[PDB]
This record gives C-alpha cells, structure tokens and sequence, in this order.
C-alpha cells in the first residue's frame, strides 16, 4: 500500500529528465529494451524512431481493389527496395486530388481491406468484432502465406513511415510480434467458454469428473485429425500432476501453434522492415498504441455510460476510480481501456455502444469482496473491472497502474 505514491512519481521524474536531455541515455540501444518497464511510451517512441534512421517507389492502384493492387505491385520488389524507398501512391482515376496525404489514406484503406472475409485472412475477435485474429483455416486462399508476409510488411512499413493503421488485433498477435509468450488470460477474449473451462480445471479436483488426453481433435477440412500436444499425448491421460501442463499446452496450440505458419510469414514480412531487437522496446499493450495510435478518450462519455455492480455511483471507491482516471495521461488511459475492454479502440458511436462478446456491454465496475491486498482484474468479454475496496485513493491509483502497465 505504501511506496505506491512514490514509485509512480519516481517514474515520471526519470522520464521527464530523459525528455530534457535524451543524450543522458546514449550507450547501447539494447539497454533501453532491458529497462522498458520504467521508460515512458513517448520516450520509447522517441529512441525507437531515433535508431530507425540508420529513392522513390511509384505505385498506381485502383481504389476499389487497393489490397490486391498493392500486393501485386510490390510482389517482386525486394525487402531492401521496400524498406528504403519513398512510396508515391497514385490512384488510377481521381488523380491529382492531394499530395502526400494519399499515402496516409493509402494505409487506411489498405488496413480495412486486410480483414475482407473474401480473403479468409482474419476472423473477428469475439470480445470486440472490430478487432481481428488470424484465421486458422486461411488455406482457402491458397496464396495466404504470401499475404501475411505482405501484411506484416505493410504494418512494419507504416511504423517506419509514422503512419497509423485502423487495424487492431487480439493481444496474442502483438505478443507474437514481440516474441512474448501467451497467457490463459488471452483465451478470455478469444473464447470465454473455453477460458471458463480451463480455469475450472485448474481450480477444481478433476479426478473423475472430467478426463482428457494431451491431444486436440480438429474437424477441419472434412477430417477428424488428432494432433498430439506432447509426444504420445493421444494416450497420456490428464490427471492432477499434469493438470497445469495440460492447460498450458492446450493454450499454446489453440493460440500460437494453430496459426504457426501464418504468423511466421507475418513476422518475416514484419521483421524485414522492423528488426525484432528494436521493436521489443514496447510491450504487447504499447505495440498496439504504436501502430494504431494513442486514442483520445472522453472520460465523461466513459463515466456517463458506466454501470456499477455491487458498487454505487457516488461511492468512495468509484470516486477514487474517476479521480484516478482523470489523473492519468493519454498512455495510462489507453492501457486502462486495453485492460478492461481488451482494445485501445473507442467505439465510433461512443461508450454508450461499447460492445462485448454478447453485444452492447457497457463499462461495468464490479467489486472484489476478497482481500483489499489484490490487484484489480478485468474480463474483456463483458468490459467489467473487478475493483477491490481500497481505503485510500493512492492505494487504488498505484494498484490500478500496477495492473494497467504490467501483466
């Protein structure tokens, strides 16, 4: 509870001094990666763009089909020709409308065209249908492996060109870009029913109630193919000792292994323009704010479309929460969104239509009841925040920021 008011003020002073004299860092760039858990996102964004500076490429595309045209126009350009060139985008017809602004909207329309179901590239995420995760059955488009490599190439090029993309993904996508491992809490936003299942397995005695094998059956492409999680998992019965390993092995396959090659291609196109050992300055929450951008959220429209369960409006904890939210900066407010709703994207119609797994799930603030010595938790499917009853406002603020940044 104590040291909470200090460690936040300490972090703000360190970053402020680095803004004043960025030469104070100097040295190897890898040291910034090693001590990222204290660096400001804007300072990270600064030193990132710094090391990123160490010709002209004419492209003409039809606005109706900017995805395939850009794909075919850059299909034979090498990585060096794409990493080191100024894209001069032209539209067949509608020519001479504007200058370099065409490139900014060239990225925007290209961002929406990626998720066209006609390509079978991405499937919508259940927590927020406006966010997408890769389609495990992307083999319907037989050239999909060249598409994910093309997509990661565009995402990385937009990062180099300081252009924001209206594309937001599930959290494990950014974690794969950074090489970070997935968690069971990632399964929440992608399949809350399976999450509730796996959580029950880890919480209850499964001696005779449930039984499984270390294998997964996928009725995919008219075949009952059974894949072994571990060697011989088709026959390894799940017990109580291997219970923790089963959930971990299951989550790994259901998330990363089931889309291993599409992600590998995606990373090949991405790492070809943004090296892994300098994109890893950012965590999975900051990486979304790099590509899409920091949102400008309306705390008023947020609190006006906020419900409270086992709490009340004008409560002591609720007063602490909003006095803390309004005391957060753009980075911490964005990560508070990402903590609860799972994304950094505010709905176009406002928080009054904040979507969830079942539909319009407005922002809920539940109550933890158990031990004020826990950090706040969240469920991205229902946009609810479990907030324990904290006595002091500063204990709430530090415990929020401790869950907001970390994870």
């Amino acid at each position: 509870n104590l040291f909470f008011p200090f460690t936040d003020a300490h972090k703000k002073l360190l970053n402020q001094m680095i803004r004043s004299n960025p030469k104070l860092m100097s040295g190897p760039f890898a040291l910034l990666v090693k001590n990222q858990k204290v660096l400001d996102f804007d300072n990270k964004r600064y030193f990132f763009n710094a090391k990123l500076k160490s010709p002209k490429l004419p492209i003409t595309v039809r606005r109706e089909q900017v995805f395939l045209d850009s794909y075919r126009a850059l299909f034979f350009k090498t990585n060096d020709e794409i990493k080191n060139s100024k894209l001069e985008i032209t539209f067949k017809g509608e020519s001479g409308v504007d200058a370099g602004g065409v490139t900014r909207e060239w990225y925007q329309v290209l961002s929406r065209q990626m998720f066209n179901p006609d390509y079978a590239l991405f499937l919508p995420v259940p927590s927020d249908k406006t966010t997408f995760h890769p389609n495990r059955t992307s083999a319907l488009n037989p050239e999909h492996l060249s598409f994910f490599k093309f997509i990661g190439m565009i995402i990385g090029k937009a990062i180099r060109d300081q252009c924001f993309l209206d594309c937001h993904f599930s959290r494990e996508v950014y974690k794969n870009i950074l090489g970070r491992p997935v968690s069971l809490k990632d399964m929440e936003s992608l399949d809350p029913d399976y999450y509730k299942s796996l959580v029950w397995i880890l919480e209850n005695d499964i001696t005779d109630i449930i039984e499984e094998t270390f294998s997964v059956e996928t009725d995919d492409y008219g075949e009952h193919k059974v894949i072994n999680l571990i060697e011989g998992g088709k026959d390894i019965i799940v017990t109580e000792a291997n219970k923790q390993d089963y959930v971990k092995k299951v989550v790994e396959y259901k998330l990363q292994t089931s889309v291993k090659e599409q992600m590998d291609n995606f990373l090949v196109g991405f790492y070809a323009l943004i090296s892994k050992d300098l994109i890893t300055i950012f965590d999975e929450q900051e990486l979304e704010l790099l590509i899409s951008g920091l949102p400008d959220i309306d705390v008023d429209d947020w609190k006006n479309n906020t419900t409270y369960v086992n709490y009340t409006a004008t409560c002591k904890e609720v007063s602490y929460f909003w006095r803390a939210v309004r005391s957060f900066d753009a980075e911490e407010r964005a990560k508070l969104l990402q903590f609860v709703t799972g994304t950094s994207k505010v709905p176009l119609n406002g928080f009054k239509e904040l979507s969830g797994v079942n539909g319009v799930c407005k922002f809920s603030i539940h109550r933890d009841f158990g031990s004020s010595e826990r950090l706040p938790s969240s469920h991205t499917c229902f946009n609810q925040l479990n907030l324990p009853p904290y006595e002091s406002y500063e204990t709430l603020r530090g415990s929020l920021l401790l869950a907001i940044n970390e994870g």
